[PDB]
DNA sequence: GTTCCAATTGGAA
DNA sequence: GTTCCAATTGGAA
């Protein structure tokens, strides 16, 4: 049914797991996890370490809550033992999904 | 004299390159390696792309030209073929020692 | 429809 | 004295 990603407990089923064809890039396949560990509107409010971005502190922009590390940690681990990449590749593939599902949010509006 | 570096016909110092210990990360040789082929001046003047920043298309920002293309090739197929590295972290290593040049000027 | 590019910034590392 | 982290952007791929 569910499989545990990391040590912290998080997971997703086997369905979406089987679902993925991982002969694509790590990043991709890690924004595909995204959208089974998270919400959609849970990744267009949130950010990777949910500080403001030092390039906008003069116009300012919306402050978003962190993600949840413990879940992130998890995703980081498989990652890293699955497709053997490293964090800093997993952590900047969640930090533009999290940009990019803010985009989408826009375009329906 | 100088080595040559890639297919496209940039050299580098013979002298650096022995100077420089490849147990370090790939980025990081990377970043020694663009003071040893640019000038630091124009580092701190040009980009990779010299395309300028989306978040700033508004906010005019002064213009930045782009690195020479056959030198920065060049410097993407030394570190692929050495350190094994992906274009990617060496393009990315590129564009954060012009940013990181250009804050030397602004501080002075 | 989604991802990639890479420029910009300040403090932290 | 340098590098790293990652947030944010709009068009390009």
């Amino acid at each position: 049914p569910m499989v545990t990603i990391g040590p912290n407990g998080t997971e997703v089923s086997r369905i979406s797991l089987s679902a993925i064809n991982w002969a694509m890039t790590g990043p991709s396949i890690t924004r595909k996890l995204l959208c089974e560990i998270f919400d959609r509107d849970t990744l267009a409010h949130h950010t990777l370490s949910g500080k403001p971005s030092p390039a906008f502190r003069d116009c300012a922009r919306p402050s978003k809550q962190q993600l949840d590390p413990l879940k992130v940690a998890d995703l980081v681990y498989l990652m890293t033992n699955s497709c053997d990449m490293t964090p800093r590749e997993v952590r900047t593939a969640i930090t533009t999904k999290c940009a990019d599902e803010n985009k989408m949010l826009r375009s329906r509006m």
